[PDB]
Formats: structure tokens, sequence, C-alpha cells
């Protein structure tokens, strides 16, 4: 395979200055021509100008209008342009090209595409040569003048980025429209829209410099009543930067465009961000609640790309995090801000501890800035967002908010118009760190461990108390697990925000404090305390680590009761879960595999269940952090804690442990469950696509975990709520009915009639496939044969095939079926969609992440399985080198 590697970066021997484009969409064919203004660098030692070009028809090529010709001037291999160095000026020329491209065939949807009947652009990161030639990397940055035209029926509305400098009629019914792009560019920042496209605008005036910006969101007709929530995110996002990063927005327009069929979510294409339709449309009566928090999220995330990705560029691929991790950290900064719920940052750290530790600790295992790559879209991971945004985070909590705005600053300043690296960030971090200290010779240089070193890191405590002397101790260790990255590996600097806790009262006894963890081992000692405290460790989980915090279950009681972050007392009480997991576990896998015929099974501590009660009868406890405790660690967390894990011995602990607890708490799930519904559901704002209130839909999701929990328990006449809930105007509500129903012989009656709600909105129709596809059936199998034959059929919408499949996936019980079933049922949906949509075949791979985890059986199932499609003729290089990743041979 072709190896790119982090240490060979070289500036390219070549410049482009300007890119002139005209893109001709026709029926059966898009041609386009490219000028390319260029000139030679002073890194140039007369080499042959080699462009990226993948799939394009070449109509003709010229320099300085002398044309080219193939096997005498250039050579063209469907991937390369080569123009052998002969014909390459040695100073400023043009360089043109005519292509032909089929977007109506391009089910990859990457380069140019057809989505439903909108034509749209995809070109992070490699996309942009499948629409025509260029020097394809992010560092070649150039300015943009693009001209679109098409038939003026199909296609009214015509957009690329920048300013639209003018509009004309062209013979036989087409038009067209020229944009002016004047901020400096990589490619992977192009974009261009045509489409019969509806919107909504507004007016934004910028808080400093006042000036106008329009803003139009864009949808298809048929769901322009969707956008305004979109619409208001924007704005939101607009003046969070403006109030907490003094950034104000750079061009007269900004257009967020919804599309059918996206890899992903959106893309921050200058002036004209593209986003899944799923990530910019909802609307009250046909979303679910958690549409908002997305479609929140995902306009933030593009907007702050302004900034951390478009005016301040990455050097090279290898950077990826610079600009994706400190795009999640400011995203997740300004939802925490928006939402003002704790349930948001707990929802983050919930995300990596799973997800991304399990990539961390399996063959994928990568350091946020990788060292190599064969295809660089297999390195847009959670590790590098999701552990990016932590490392984003952690200057932040070293620094405190005014010091880290100084060094944001310095970065953003420094390197405006330009590109960058995770250095730069890292020396511009180091320059409020010596600020803060009061200390020039302060440094950060352990820091960028942070971005070089793979795996989690493992931090544990040992603590003492001298009541005489009144003093306490805190001693730390950190460890992290060597690695295929690393064989040695090197303490990194770790910061631990703390708390103590009188356990007598409850109170806080310090002010808190961020201990800085530099050595392997470290002993942090304080002075007057007047009595043994309980420490609350990493609050707001100050470090992407693995915690050890050799607490007592009746400590861990305290904390969840009694402190102040509410991290530390989700963590406390996921502790107390895994102690008991892992317990059960232990004995029903000794049980199964001595075959004994009676045994013991440790119960839930009983402390911990009225802990349970006493927080949910709290009526001025929040109800987004009550859903977190009755619910059990997910399973992706649970298996980084297992070494050959069976899954059936799992699934039969979890039940034990949610068993014992509803025995005992299932009146007071119901008594809540009935006294929640009139705030829950109360209608306030169901008119007004503008506001969420986002407590309001903690209290739904309170309610509908409870009603779970009361429909696998049968408890006493449930099903009569069950099919009142299916009667809620709040599709959270009438979805959860059909899932909660699965335990009922009413689940084929509410499949029927959420269908029917369900059927006529495309994204409603996507949320009701993965209620369907999640529900907790026996007969799961013959549901997905239904689906597929009556639903989903021959679709490439990858939202829709998505939907159908990737819920069932994290079906403990079923997916890991012993037959293998599972696994085969998965790995031919990956083949089948790899023949046209690469990028989603690895994401649909996700499932078999874990499988040098599972015990010895499924392991050579899962192997078989990845094996076969290896195998595949014409797999793409995208599943090729991930699978040869995960399978160790590579
Ligand atoms: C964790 C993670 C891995 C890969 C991709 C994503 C995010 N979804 C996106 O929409 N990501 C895009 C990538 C573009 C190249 C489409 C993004 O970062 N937009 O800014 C998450
Ligand atoms: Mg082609
Ligand atoms: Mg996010
Ligand atoms: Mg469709
Ligand atoms: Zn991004």
């Amino acid at each position: 395979p072709k190896i790119h590697y982090r240490k060979d970066y070289k500036p390219s021997g070549f410049i482009i200055n300007n890119v002139t484009l005209n893109i001709n969409i026709h029926d059966n064919e898009t041609i386009v021509r490219s000028v390319l203004d260029m000139d030679i660098s002073k890194h140039n030692v007369g080499e042959d100008l080699v462009f990226d070009g993948v799939g394009l028809k070449i109509n003709e090529i010229s320099i300085n209008n002398k044309k080219l010709v193939e096997g005498e001037e250039y050579t063209y291999d469907n991937e390369f342009l080569t123009i052998f160095s002969k014909f390459v000026p040695k100073s400023k020329f043009a360089f043109s090209s005519e292509v032909i491209i089929h977007p109506e065939t391009n089910y990859a949807l990457t380069g140019l595409y057809k989505s439903k009947n909108i034509i749209v652009s995809q070109c992070e990161a490699t996309g942009f040569r499948r629409i025509t030639f260029f020097i394809d990397r992010p560092d070649m940055m150039a300015k943009y003048d693009v001209t679109v035209t098409a038939d003026k029926e199909k296609y009214p509305v015509l957009l690329s980025n920048g300013d639209k400098v003018n509009e004309f009629e062209i013979p036989g019914g087409r038009h067209g429209a020229r944009f002016n792009d004047p901020h400096l560019k990589p490619c992977y920042l192009f974009a261009v829209v045509a489409g019969d496209l509806k919107h909504l605008s507004a007016t934004y005036i910028t808080k400093y410099t006042k000036k106008k910006v329009e803003l139009y969101v864009f949808s298809e007709e048929k769901y322009v009543s969707k956008l305004q929530w979109a619409l208001e995110c924007l704005k939101k996002s607009m003046a969070f930067d403006e109030d907490y990063f003094g950034l104000e927005y750079d061009l007269s327009r900004l257009n967020l465009v919804a599309v059918s069929d996206f890899n992903v979510g959106a893309m921050e294409n200058k002036g004209l961000n593209i986003f899944n339709a799923n990530s910019l449309l909802a609307s009250k009566k046909n979303s679910i609640d958690f549409s908002y928090a997305r479609i929140l999220t995902v306009v933030g995330h593009e907007y702050f790309h302004n900034y951390t990705g478009n005016r301040v560029t990455l050097r090279d691929w290898f950077q990826l995090t610079l600009k994706e991790g400190l795009t999640v950290h400011r995203e997740n900064l300004f939802s925490e801000e928006m939402t003002k719920t704790v349930t948001t940052r707990l929802s983050h750290v919930d995300l990596l501890r799973s997800v991304q530790f399990l990539e961390d600790s399996s063959p994928l295992s990568h350091p946020i800035r990788p060292e190599s790559y064969v295809s660089m879209e297999n390195f847009y991971t959670t590790t590098v967002y999701d552990k990016g945004s932590e490392v984003m985070r952690m200057y932040l909590t070293i620094l405190g908010e005014e010091y880290y705005k100084k060094g944001f600053d310095i970065y953003i300043k420094k390197n405006d118009g330009n590109t960058a690296t995770c250095e730069d960030f890292n020396y511009a971090m180091e320059q409020a760190y010596k600020m803060k200290k009061a200390d020039n010779s302060a440094n950060l240089n352990q820091y960028l461990l942070w971005f070089s070193q793979s795996g989690t890191p493992h931090v544990s405590f040992k603590y003492n108390y001298d009541a005489e002397k009144k003093q306490y101790s805190i001693h730390v260790n950190q460890y992290t697990k060597p690695d295929e990255n690393q064989k040695e590996k090197k303490p990194l600097f770790i910061p631990i925000s703390v708390g103590l806790i009188n356990p007598e009262n409850g109170k806080e006894m310090i002010s808190q404090t961020t201990l800085e963890l530099t050595k392997e081992s470290d002993t942090f000692v304080f002075n007057n305390i007047a009595v043994k405290p309980i420490p609350s460790l990493f609050r707001g989980f100050s470090a992407p680590v693995y915690i050890e915090d050799n607490l007592t279950d009746e400590e861990r009681i305290l904390l969840l009761k009694y402190d102040s972050d509410a991290f530390v007392r989700y963590n406390s009480c996921t502790n107390i879960y895994m102690k008991q997991i892992l317990m059960n576990y232990n004995e029903f896998l000794k049980a199964k595999n001595e075959k004994l015929e009676s045994f013991n099974l440790t119960p839930v501590n009983a402390q911990f269940i009225d802990a349970i009660k006493y927080l949910l009868e709290d009526p001025h406890a929040d109800a987004g952090f009550k859903s977190y405790i009755v619910s059990l660690p997910q399973d992706r967390y649970i298996i980084n804690f297992v070494s050959n894990l069976d899954t059936d011995v799992l699934a039969d602990t979890k039940e034990y442990i949610y068993k014992q607890i509803g025995d005992k708490l299932n009146d007071v799930y119901y008594k809540m469950f009935k006294s929640l519904e009139a705030k829950a559901d109360d209608l306030t704002y169901f008119n007004d696509e503008s506001h969420v209130d986002f407590d309001q839909m903690n209290m739904r999701t309170l309610r509908n975990t409870l009603l779970s929990l009361l429909s696998k328990a049968q408890y006493p006449n449930i099903l009569n709520e069950i099919i009142e809930h299916s009667k809620s105007p709040y599709p959270s509500n009438w979805l959860t009915s059909l899932s909660v129903s699965a335990y009922f012989d009413k689940y084929f009656e509410l499949y029927d009639k959420t269908y029917k709600l369900s059927k006529d909105d495309e994204l409603l129709l996507q949320e009701w496939l993965k209620t369907v596809s999640r529900s907790d059936r026996k007969d799961i199998y013959e549901i997905l044969k239904k689906l597929e034959n009556e639903v989903l059929k021959d679709s490439k919408n990858p939202n829709d095939i998505r939907a159908v499949y990737l819920p069932f996936t994290n079906n403990l019980r079923r997916f890991h079926d012993i037959s293998g079933k599972g696994y085969k049922l998965i790995a031919e949906v990956i083949t089948k969609t790899d023949k046209f949509n690469p990028m989603v075949a690895t994401q649909l791979c996700e499932p078999f992440k874990l499988w040098n985890k599972l015990d010895t059986k499924r392991q050579e199932l899962m192997l078989n399985e990845m094996n076969t499609m290896l195998q595949e003729p014409n797999i793409s290089n995208n599943l090729k080198e991930y699978l040869l990743r995960l399978t160790n041979k590579l």
C-alpha cells in the first residue's frame, strides 16, 4: 500500500494563486472548465508537475494556451495527471483543463453528486480532485472565481462560496451565476450547490464592527417549514463566538443548505455550509427532542470552523485535530452555554469513555496526531475529534478562562489567513502559560505528548489523613499501557480538578483547585483539613483518563448524594455499578464454565439503591441527572474492563442488576413517571421553532427512561400507560411507546400506528427505522428482513442504511448471537455498501472494533467475517486499510 508519513511533509514546488471555474450542469454530464493561475515556489527543483485528478474524463489540457497531448507532454492514469517537466514553465503560468464528470451516478457522495434533485459537492478531504485537477492538499491556498450554469426550471438556485457578483440568462432555458470568494482557501473548502431550493433568511449585525450579514438557510420545498431552528442556532453561534472569543463573521452572506444524502453531519465550506438534513432540519411535530440538540451542535460546529479551520487552516492532514479537536471543544463550550444543563457535559464524557476509549484500546488505536495513513479518510475518528477536544479543553482547565482567551487570541491572530500545525497551537498556549505563571522559563513541552502518544492513561489514587496534624494527602499515579505506537509510554501533563467533601455534613472543605500531575507519581498534601475528607476527583472530567478512585461504595454514595460536581457524582455512581457488574459477571461466568447446578450472586448494595430513591424523590434535583443514575453504564464502557467478554453473560448480568433495583424502586419509578407528566409534556413553545427548553426535554427523557424500566419489568397495568403515551403530540414520546411496547403483544399494532405517523416525513421515517431497529424483540431478525423488504429496499441513502442496521448492532443479546448470524448480516451490508460508498461501509464496520475483546468463539466468528470482507474483489482502499489495521495485518 502507498503510505504517507507525517515526518516526510515538504512544501510544494508549485503555487496556485487563483482558480477560475466554470461548472456547466447538464442532465447526463457536467463539464468543468478550470484555469489555474500558477507559479513556481522557492522549493522547486524542476520536477514534473503532478496534479491529483480521480475519475475525470479529459476534454482538453493546456499551459499558456499551448495544447498538451497524452503520451507526449502529459500522462493520466485516472488518479494523477503528470505534466513532464520540460513543459512546465519556469515562472508564472496559466494551466487550463476541461473535464467531464457525472454527479448523477456519484453514489459515493464525495466530489460533485446528486442528492435527490439537488446537485451538491463534498470536497473534504480528497473530493476536489474528483471535480477537477488540483494539487489537492490543504497547504495549496488560492482565491476562487466560480461560475455555475444549469437548466433554470430544474436548478433555479445556484450557489458557490462567497459574493454573488453576477447572474445571467443563457439560451435554451439555462442560466448562470458567478461567485467571488475573496478569502484565500484550500480546495477542501470549495462548494457548489444547484437546486430548486427554498429558504428562510435574516439579517445579523456584528457586535463590534456592526457589519450587516445576510443569513440564509435552504432546503428542498417539502421541508422549508423545518428550517427555523437552524437559523436561530446560527444566530446563537455567531453571538457566542463574538461574546466568548471576540470573533466576527467575515463575509456579507452565510448560507446553510440541507441535503438528503450526506456521509456524516455537515461541512464548513466557506460561506456555504452543507448539512445532512438530519443535522439541520426539524419541526416539533415531526422531530424527536434529540434533533434539536443535534442541530444546535452541528450548526455551531460548522460555524466555529470559520476561524478554527477556515481563517486558520491545516498545513497537512496529520494536523486534522488542530481544526476538529479545537472546533469540537468550541462547539462543546457553546452547547454547555446554550443548554445550561449538566447533562450536556455528561453526554460528551459518556461518548468519550464508551466509543473513544474502546477505539484507544483496539488495534485501531492512534494518537490524536497520527504518524501515517493510506486513506486520510480513516482518520476522521472519535480519537481525533473527541479525545482531541478533551486535549483542547485541558488547556482551558490549566490556564483558566482569562489566560485561555489570551492564548487562543495569540494563535488565531498570528496564523490568520495561513496554515498551522499542532505545534503552533501549543506555542500560543505556552505563551499564555508563561504569563499565568509569571515565569518566562515555564514551558508546555511535555504537553505535546498528548498529540503524539496513543492510548488512555490510567490514574489511581491512595489517601492518608493525619487527624492530629489536620493534614491530608492524595498520592497519584499514572500509567499508559504500551501499544503498537509506543513500546515505552511517558508520563503526561494531567490536570486534576479536585475538591474535598466533609462526609459528616456533605460540605466543601477547600477552594476547588487543579493539581498538575507531571510525573509518573506524585503526592499532593493539604493542611487545615479539619476531618478526614472524601475526595472529589477529576471534577468536570478534567482529563481524558481511566480513573481508579480507590473509594468504598459508602464513600461513593456520599459523593453521589452530596458532592457539588455533576461529573464526580455521576462517576461515583458509575463506579458502584462497575464494581457490581464485574462481580456478577464473574459469578455468572464461573457458573456457566463450571456447569454449576447452583451458585450465588452478590446483591446490589442496598444503601446505593436507597441513594437512588433519595435523589429521584428530591423535587429539586435535576431530571436529566436522574436519567443517568437509573441507567447502567453503556455496554461499550463496560467492555473496556473485561477481557474475553462473553456477551451473553454480560446480558444476564445487566438484567439481574436492573431487576434487583426495580424490585426495590418500581413503585417510585411509576409515581415519578406520573408526577412528571404535567411539566414534561407542557406545550409551552410547541409552535416556537426559535426556543427549546432543555430542562423540559430532560424531563421527557427521564419519563421515557422510567417507562422503559417499568415496561421491561412488566409493572402491573403499564400497557395502559404505554397506550396513552402513544397519543402524545411529542414524537420523542410516541416513538418511545413503540420501543417500550416490545415487551407486549401490542408491539405490532404500535409498529403500524407509528409507521403511519412517520412515513410522510423522510427524517421522521428514518427515526422510526431506528426505533424498530433498537427494539428489544426476540424476533428482531425477522423484523429486519421486513424493514429491508418493505421500507429500505434498494436505498443508497446513508441515513436509511444506518437507521436500519446500526441500532440493531447495539443489541447485546441478539447481534452477538453465538451462531454468528449477526456478524454475517452486518458484514454482507458492509460489502454491499462498499461497492458504492466506501466511507459509509467503513462506518458500518463499527461493531467489529471490539472483536479482540470478546470470548474466543465470537472472536473467531468476527474474524471470519472480516477476512471474508477483505477477500471481496475490488474492495475499496478505505475498507481494506480499515480492516487490515483492525485485524493486526497493517
Ligand atoms: C468523531 C467523528 C468522526 C468522523 C466524523 C465526525 C463528524 N461528522 C461530521 O459531520 N464531520 C465533518 C467532517 C467533514 C469532512 C464532512 C466535520 O467535522 N464537519 O465540520 C465525527
Ligand atoms: Mg468520472
Ligand atoms: Mg458534537
Ligand atoms: Mg429517500
Ligand atoms: Zn468539523
